[PDB]
């Protein structure tokens, strides 16, 4: 009942957390009943919020809702009802507040970026009673939640999928915002680069060939310790690399020792036959040879050699045996066929495409270390387009569009922000506040002239953090057409490419909207390098591709397209965050750590800041909802 509410909230239902125990000490040193209580009051109202999280939840309805013994100790009942709602667990997102917030804010912040972190954060601190606003420089809401809206055509250039709903805010944001999902099948039939398919055995043979490599690395990173090699981290590649040399060396050594076998039986039955023509040249000579008891003699001296001959013909008819059923069957010829080989490497772009980045450059021992936080449930994508949660959020926000930030200074006395228009970069605008919440990418942090400087500059940790963390990069092709020839029943099918080098290059395709919508992905290598080319031949290789799967008859030329380039893209520079080779988790940690030169004034938030939840949407969610909390906690 109250125990599925907390594990919605990501928490454990029957243990408090670190900051319950730092915001409640009187009762994690005092006894147990009362802790027990406390727990059973959070998840109650945790469970009043999720039920219905439409309308805010007060203090009020929350003592009024409570059942009987809990209900008298009001004064608990609100330390843990202002707990909740000062840290997001409990009215966020967009509601229907009971009372509007009131008219003069004490505090004002500027935020940059209007991302989906920036969106939470900002109607957290506004409906905490702050002033707040925000710096875009983007032409639209939500950045890296890009939707294409043309007539009757949806496309998400940017954030596409649901990663489950079991413990996911975004369940809640969706229940809110009225956004149908649907799921996704998860049947992805593969097509060579000729356009044949790639065979049910062939297919689940090389699948879980990749899933024995992966658990490999696995193996080798967390056993071994084959983390640093030459006074180097090892990357996901290279583990990966050398797991293949060492099967294809196994290959390779028990061929080796056929071929020994069946050469020394060869080398015995030469010796053999050669014995065998000594003997029947004995017997000959003995043929060609008291008289009578000589004959005799000769006859019982000629019969023993004859059975030595067949014992050793019996012996012979038994070695040719075993050499033929030597010649019979043999071990496998190579580890990977080539097109064994392509196949593996559609796998490798599959998960270029879930990192965003070339395994070349993904830290073996850290790259899935969230994977424990993953939410339970099936992988949904949206219909309405995702847009419609930025947006929705947006609404009631103090939000500048068109003013990109190039300065940020903040000093004891205050803060001063200096931003400009961005259609015409001459016009000027300046900002003053008593705090500044970055959500400015990874990749912007990244950029090789520093395209916002601030002043101070950045400590030494934080800029080190920065240039260490991974931001990598994966591109989207939307096709538009007027008929739906494709499978409607798949939503995923893959094309192999024929060069390990060029396997992400349209590797992917999507079917999940109903309307006559094709998605083809770009990962690994290819994402930063495509970019470089026009949409015009870009299209024309997927209708390549989708002709030699379907025929040249039965694809029209698109009536729209559209190809995202995220790493060109001055606002993004880049998809999502990756742990690189030289990074670890804790950079994600001191990304989310604020800047004091004393009280501190500079926070961060965004995706690159959430170490259980990097790379999504979700994540980013959550981080404007911490920061927006601690923010109030310290100007409140
Ligand atoms: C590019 C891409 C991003 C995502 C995805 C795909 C792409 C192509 N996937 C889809 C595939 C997938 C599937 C499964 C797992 C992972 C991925 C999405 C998905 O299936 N789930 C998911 O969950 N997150 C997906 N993701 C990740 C992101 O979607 C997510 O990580 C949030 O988008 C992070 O958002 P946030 O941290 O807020 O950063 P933004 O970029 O959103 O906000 C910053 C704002 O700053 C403005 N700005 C810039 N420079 C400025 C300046 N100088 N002055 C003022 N403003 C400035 C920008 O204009 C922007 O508006």
């Amino acid at each position: 009942g109250v125990e599925g509410a907390a594990f919605q909230s990501r928490l454990p239902h029957d243990r408090m957390t670190s900051q319950e125990a730092a915001c409640f000490p009187d009762i994690i040193s005092g006894p147990q009943q009362t802790q027990k209580v406390f727990l059973f009051i959070r998840n109650r109202t945790l469970q009043l919020w999720l039920d219905n999280p439409k309308i805010q939840l007060t203090f009020e309805a929350t003592l009024q809702q409570l059942e009987a013994p809990y209900n008298s100790d009001t004064v608990l009942v609100h330390r843990v009802h202002s707990y909740l709602e000062r840290h997001g667990l409990i009215n966020f997102g967009i509601y229907k507040r009971i009372k509007p917030l009131p008219t003069k804010k004490t505090g004002k912040v500027i935020i940059i970026g209007s991302g989906v972190s920036g969106l939470a954060a900002a109607r957290q601190l506004q409906s905490f009673g702050m002033d707040v606003t925000l710096l875009e420089a983007r032409d639209r809401v939500g950045g890296r939640v890009a939707t294409f809206r043309k007539g009757n055509y949806v496309a998400d250039l940017g954030a596409m999928v649901v990663t489950g709903l079991g413990g996911n805010p975004m369940a809640v944001v969706s229940k809110q915002v009225n956004m149908e999902l649907a799921k996704i099948k998860q049947k992805c039939p593969l097509y060579e680069a000729n356009g044949q398919a790639v065979p049910k055995e062939k297919d689940e043979m090389v699948e879980q060939e990749f899933n024995r490599l992966l658990e490999a690395t696995s193996y080798l990173s967390h056993q071994l310790d084959f983390n640093v090699l030459n006074n180097k981290p090892v990357s996901l590649g290279q583990a990966l690399e050398v797991v293949i040399q060492l099967q294809e060396k196994h290959v390779k050594d028990e061929q080796i020792e056929h071929w020994k076998k069946i050469v020394k039986t060869q080398e015995e039955l030469k010796e053999l036959l050669n014995k065998m023509v000594n003997l029947k040249e004995k017997i000959k000579e003995l043929h060609q040879q008291t008289a009578e008891f000589l004959v005799k003699s000769k006859h019982r001296d000629l019969t023993a050699l004859c059975k030595e001959y067949d014992e050793l013909a019996e012996t012979q008819g038994k070695l040719e045996e075993k050499l033929q059923e030597l010649e019979a069957n043999p071990p496998s010829d190579v580890y990977l066929s080539s097109r064994d080989r392509q196949i593996l490497d559609w796998h490798f772009a599959n998960l270029e495409f879930a990192n965003a980045t070339p395994l070349s450059t993904l830290s073996l021992k850290h790259w899935d270390q969230d994977d424990d936080f993953e939410f339970t449930g099936s992988h949904l994508t949206v219909r309405n387009g995702y847009s419609c949660v930025p947006v929705a959020l947006a609404e009631g926000l103090d939000i500048k569009l068109n003013t990109a930030v190039r300065q940020v200074r903040y000093t004891a006395s205050g803060c001063e922000v200096i931003a400009v228009n961005t259609r015409s970069t001459s016009q000027t605008f300046i900002y003053k506040c008593d705090a500044v919440l970055c959500t400015l990418p990874l990749g912007v942090l990244k950029q090789q002239p520093p395209a916002v400087q601030f002043v101070p500059p950045l400590p030494e940790w934080k800029t080190s953090a920065v240039q260490r963390m991974g931001f990598g990069n994966l591109n989207k092709v939307v096709l538009c057409f007027d008929r739906v020839f494709w499978d409607p029943s798949v939503n995923l099918f893959g094309h192999v490419g024929s060069t390990t080098a060029s396997r992400g290059e349209l590797f992917l395709f999507w079917n999940l909207y109903k309307a006559p919508i094709l998605l083809a992905l770009v990962a690994g290598e290819a994402a930063g390098i495509m970019e470089n080319i026009s949409d015009d031949v870009i299209v024309g290789r997927c209708l390549a591709i989708l002709k030699g799967i379907f025929g040249s008859s039965a694809v029209p030329q698109p009536k729209e397209t559209v190809v995202s380039r995220w790493r060109a893209d001055p606002w993004a520079r880049g998809s999502y965050s990756y742990v690189a080779a030289g990074s670890s988790g804790n950079d994600y940690d001191l990304m989310a750590q604020p800047i004091t030169p004393p009280i501190p004034r500079l926070f961060f938030a965004g995706e690159h800041t959430i170490r259980n939840y990097p790379a999504t949407v979700h994540g980013a969610l959550l981080s404007g909802l911490r920061e927006a909390g601690r923010i109030a906690d310290q100007f409140l």
